[PDB]
């Protein structure tokens, strides 16, 4: 039978726990949420100063789907399925300048930018060809609050009615994000359900016992958790510390937004990092830790502080949920864990995680 | 159609054949022999000296469960499932002494070492938090034979009743078992069905074409295979050798014990030898190769020979099952395999292979 | 349900697109063709060469199964799977001299060379014993056009009827394939399905744009695909290059033949290299790409035109079939492509894979 959860699953944060654990390691449920989900919802994939100019292009790997974006001759922002109409070469790899056309590899028919099809060697000597439905394939593509979007779906709106308000409240967060550029890109394919790393991310119940360092400057103590629609916000005053962030009031912004991508804007509120969870199975998960500095040159300050990231910080949460993805397979682990919700909505309170369960929730009745 | 065997199968060793090929590969057999058998089963998993002191724990891997066991504080001798009550996370590595409290890596969950929850920060203002319905998950472990075993099913008596006998048995084998002190392990993820493992044990036919310096030591000209109650021995007479083991009558005991653990007392009768085994899936299989000598410092003599067994004896072992597991998928293999068994029941029969395919039947009913 | 084709797909390679995707990654259609036509069908293995003289064997491994081919002692040419009837152990491995009787090395059963069983220990004590249901299994082995065919099918009739004419077209194409000896062999485990590189090999459409120094040995301006009976033939005019083939009027042959090997009399006409595809899996082909020299002694010309095919030539088609297997799962390439067929039939027609993939589809009613 198909894995249905109740409507009213994690409704109340205060009584509530995690999904049985069928939904972190079934496959036919991954295949649901993909194409419930992944293939219907806007999925970021960069910052915007990776597309600004024309031909500018990067590549992507979600659920299964090899995407090309784009900014063409034309300036306009384009994304498409990087697979040939003729034989399903592949078209592109990594980033980089596109040239003027784009020419498959394989029989060396050529795309405009645009994804139209320019010139298929011989065509007009085949019968019935049909240049017309020869172009590239594209997919949506939205420039949302500094970031970028694609959507499988054809028939999608737009990213503001998926996470109405966030545009709005992430540049109350951070005002310089235009100006953002891609200081450091750490990828991992990470042995864990998109959905464990989510739970990561929305609780700070951890932060004590697995991060020394961070919540040496993130003072938990004055830290709220804020719900809105489709996604939620962690903010909390900091410090200077000799063992994350060093060098008036400095704040932290941690957004959650649907389905999986995060937006950090750590002490300072002049720079961000930034996780995309790219899902490829119910037990992998592709992640992009990117850190944004508006500066090109770095500091020291700025590349200790990426070196500290990539070989301390990031190190302890990828231990982290790796080891719950094999830990919650084990028949000791009785179906479900408690949510380590208080009645206050304290610092280290887990309600965050209730509110998205209850949103994923909505994709099983 | 499920794979179900006769009743009767391999309960007249003279006329025997080895299971249809299906049950050393097929998955949906695997699964049923993993719940019906590995989960129900008694599981010996290491010798009484590695967990001899309070404190001292040990982990293992057994049909995707991982272990934990430790001597309690109180010198109480206790198992548990190696996950995390709140969120799945685990909580041992390896083997040592445990400090006084568990804590778990994530969330610092504290248990007493008798899996008792002692602090969970924030639970009193959690609604309606269950501290007793959140300690570690134990399973059943218990001491016999001087070895220790676990079991997965909570009603499951003890290892005598699985093993009539045994115990008896294998102290008249060896005198110093409480003694003993593992001397090295061989671990290895070995491509074989767990039964093909133990058919490899069960008969001494290959000793001549397979194993030249152990077939020069251990006479299987004077040899027998006893079968008993969910055991079997193998017992040979020796003479000094250069190439397995050198320098009154020298004596060989080869215990199988229901469903794959085997005890070796091999010449000299003052040291063991154990495999474990701990199936991983239809066609896998880890192992434990456990050498054991009585004296903490090693001889020259004991070095060497565990050499010997690592690079020479027990690769010549493992080649075999894995070229079986190979060669028993190919269509031209019909089938199922004779058991060359002997009316005399001589030192090369193979008549073990039936009694213990015999007992495996009876769980394909 | 079972994914079938029409009859009459690519019957007009005028009007024709490549298989639904499903075919080239389907797990269900992979086995039904591996047993519908790989089981079935007369399978390519090697040159006569390496099997010309008493004892000379080899073995390989298609669909799962282990084979090996030996000429007897007495120079009768047989083959066999590569598994012992007693307990399943593999018999040989690689290629070489077979000495006078095959020796199993688990139990030391004997064979001759012949796969009738010789001493097998014990035999004359164990109860009921069939000596000749225990000889090595045997399969069909034909040796046609100068090359050596196995056959899984008993009842398979001969290697002339799957390929009309083929023996007679190839003996005039290259008329000294009885002096060839194996020069060189580039074994790689290619991550396309079968059909795919298949595909690659039925056109020419590809050789300008992703393949500089052959184009301009081979011009493809003189070139003719001609479709027979379970096999194609393409030739062409060709030149001395010193991007491939250097130093009357040079000639290419490449013949495609039923289910897919592929041999090539490039330029000069005194040399061979075949391609073999043994199918492992739906998404995973073991390829053998073979070159043939009648003289022992290589001329450097020869090793440097080797080297030529390893590192320039062969990784430009290797790279394509796997940028393809990859595309065509994307939901951007829509379910099928356009096979540019000409009504010229010219030297870019790509009507070859509507030939292949006619036949394929007859398996699929
Ligand atoms: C939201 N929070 C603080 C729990 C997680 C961190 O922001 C993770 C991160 O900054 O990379
Ligand atoms: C029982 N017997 C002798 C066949 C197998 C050997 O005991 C294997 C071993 O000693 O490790
Ligand atoms: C038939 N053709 C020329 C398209 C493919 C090449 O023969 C491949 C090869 O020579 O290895
Ligand atoms: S697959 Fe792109 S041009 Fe043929
Ligand atoms: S998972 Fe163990 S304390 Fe949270
Ligand atoms: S498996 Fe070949 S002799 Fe036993
Ligand atoms: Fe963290
Ligand atoms: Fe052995
Ligand atoms: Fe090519």
């Amino acid at each position: 039978a198909v894995e249905k959860l109740p409507e009213d699953f994690c409704a109340n944060p205060d009584v509530a726990w995690t999904f049985p654990k069928v939904f972190y390691t079934s496959s036919q449920v991954f295949e649901h949420e993909k194409e419930a989900i992944f293939a219907k919802s806007w999925i970021c994939v960069a910052h915007g100063s990776e597309l600004a100019q024309p031909n500018d292009y990067i590549t992507r790997k979600v659920i299964g789907e090899n995407i090309v974006i784009i900014r063409g001759k034309d300036s306009v922002l384009r994304a498409f399925y990087n697979v040939c109409p003729h034989r399903g070469h592949e078209l592109l790899s990594g980033s980089g300048k596109a040239k003027n056309v784009i020419t498959c590899p394989y029989h060396a028919w050529t795309f405009k930018l645009d994804g139209s099809l320019a010139l298929a060697r011989n065509c007009d000597h085949v019968e019935s060809f049909d240049k017309e439905n020869s172009s590239m394939v594209p997919l949506k593509v939205e420039e949302y609050a500094g970031f970028v979007f694609i959507n499988m779906d054809e028939n999608a709106t737009c990213v503001e009615d998926q996470l109405p308000g966030f545009a709005e409240r992430l540049n109350q967060a951070c005002g310089v994000i235009k100006d953002l550029k891609l200081a450091a890109r750490f990828v991992t394919e990470t042995p864990a359900n998109w959905k464990v790393i989510v739970d990561n991310y929305m609780e700070c119940y951890h932060a004590g016992p697995a991060h020394p360092g961070f919540a040496d400057s993130v003072q938990v103590d004055k830290y709220w958790h804020t719900t809105h629609q489709n996604w939620t916000l962690q903010y909390g005053f900091a410090r200077s510390s000799e063992k994350s962030f060093k060098l008036t009031d400095p704040e932290f912004h941690g957004f959650w937004t649907w389905p999986c991508t995060m937006f950090n804007v750590p002490p300072g509120s002049n720079f961000m990092t930034v996780i995309y969870e790219f899902p490829v199975d119910a037990e992998t998960t592709l992640q992009h830790y990117d850190i944004y500095f508006t500066n090109e040159e770095l500091t020291q300050d700025q590349k200790d502080l990426i070196e500290w990231y990539r070989n301390v910080f990031r190190p302890e949460d990828l231990n982290l949920v790796e080891s719950v993805q094999r830990g919650l397979k084990s028949r000791g682990y009785r179906g479900q864990g408690r949510i380590m919700t208080d009645k206050q909505r304290s610092g280290i309170s887990e309600h965050g995680i209730a509110y998205f369960q209850h949103l994923v929730a909505q994709y099983h009745q």
